[PDB]
């Protein structure tokens, strides 16, 4: 779309992997498996603290919304 929040809510999709709802750790390796680059669970537990606003163990929609701009 290009109007406002439209264009995150794709990019939510492409990083939930089993369309669990929420991005997860389990689902940001798979992305970096397919990246074929170093890979770090470690890494990935520092990102869901930036990803994990509220410490609810998940990355949510709207906890993305503000993840999105950290990472494009
Ligand atoms: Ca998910
Ligand atoms: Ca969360």
């Amino acid at each position: 779309m290009g109007k406002s929040e439209e264009e995150l809510s794709d990019l939510f999709r492409m990083f939930d992997k089993n369309a669990d709802g929420y991005i997860d750790l389990d689902e940001l390796k798979i992305m970096l498996q397919a990246t074929g680059e170093t890979i770090t669970e470690d890494d990935i537990e520092e990102l869901m603290k930036d990803g994990d606003k509220n410490n609810d163990g998940r990355i949510d929609y709207d906890e993305f919304l503000e993840f999105m701009k950290g990472v494009e």
